[PDB]
């Protein structure tokens, strides 16, 4: 019977690297035919596949993790390697490796990254529809205390976002005064009083409480009929 | 009255280095380009910020390039720069350089940006990654009922597709390959087949020891993908 043994993982401080062994008894790695696999799966997530590794010494990896993750093999110890380096909380995940359709698994080894959480921002609505002269409403809900630390930005095709309001409310000079913002919580909202031709675009709410800066999905505000 | 202006984007193969040059007239950089921001735009999509200058000399990056991007400047030139190493597919997008204000706390907001310069990464002849859409996210249903979940590749995968389950705290197990064949082990209820570009995993008279989540998994291609998973619930646990 075949088993695969991990071994590796832990907390690991952001910028560190881990090297994650995956030890094979009941078959031979240097077979002809045989590859090991390593897949991640975040915590709540799915799988994703990162490498692998055939008995010619071969190697595919993920984009995810080019230029960091290295697949290697000891075939005196039987044993298949996953080097990662750079590490960020968006590395953390169980690690498996499976032998190879992925028939036999390792048990998993739980790499945990870190030393806060990003902050989300939920944009709504993803879109709408309006004619000239109508108000409209857009709003950015932070997923934890931002204080007033929120600006809004336009954007139209083919051309760099345009600063509207920062700091929540303050406009910024040369824009019109028909743009407003305000906050309640961390629950944001730009309102255009009266829309006009020039302000049919997309509109970005962005966070600067803390690095990494985020931003919204993006309203898109459309001409009713289309 | 200021400009700036970005070169340096272009045409890159799997794995390939760049380096972006943001250049700034009509005011001088602050030392060490302190504020310059990077935000980049793939196409069709938001913004997601990359990478700031800022203050004591800790500059600040987005997780999915740390390692791979370095910011820099030489104010000399009143240039910024995004050196890019590492880069793939998902780094294809239009690159913007902005400056943030500086003087206060209260106040990091982006006026000024560059025009954009756009990063085109191919994939080498590998072609676009195959999507496996999976479908329902969930289900809930009783002992005994029959239980049928599909899959949809994004390409033709022709046959080369596997069915797994995988319960909490446990690794996936291999449940079906190549479609259709049922692996040694696997309880006579579960099936697997293809029409065309969509694939079926059907349980028969559904057992307790069969709420679990399952997935599927092309090979057709490398990156090999699975689906988001299918959670088998028991109908009335909400």
């Amino acid at each position: 019977e075949v088993q695969l043994v991990e071994s590796g993982g832990g907390l690991v401080q952001p910028g560190g690297s881990l090297r994650l062994s995956c030890a094979a008894s009941g078959f031979s790695l240097s077979t002809s035919g045989i590859g090991v696999t390593w897949v991640r799966q975040a915590p709540g997530k799915g799988l994703e596949w990162l490498a692998t590794i055939w008995w010619d010494d071969d190697n595919r990896y993920a984009d995810s993790v080019k230029g960091r993750f290295t697949i290697s093999a000891d075939t005196s110890k039987n044993t298949a390697y996953l080097q990662m380096n750079s590490l960020t909380a968006e590395d953390t995940a169980v690690y498996y490796c499976a032998q190879s359709a992925m028939d036999h698994w390792g048990q998993g080894t739980l790499v945990t990254v870190s030393s806060g959480s990003d902050i989300q921002m939920t944009q709504s609505p993803s879109s709408l529809s309006a004619s000239v002269g109508d108000r409209v409403t857009i709003t950015c809900r932070a997923s934890q205390d931002i204080s007033s630390y929120l600006n809004w930005y336009q954007q139209k095709p083919g051309k760099a976002p345009k600063l509207l309001i920062y700091y929540t409310s303050s406009l910024h000079s040369g824009v019109p005064s028909r743009f407003s913002g305000s906050r309640s919580g961390t629950d944001f909202t730009l309102t255009i009083s009266s829309l006009q031709p020039e302000d049919f675009a997309t509109y970005y709410c962005q966070q600067y409480s803390k690095f990494p800066w985020t931003f919204g999905q993006g309203t898109k505000v459309e001409i009713k009929g289309s």
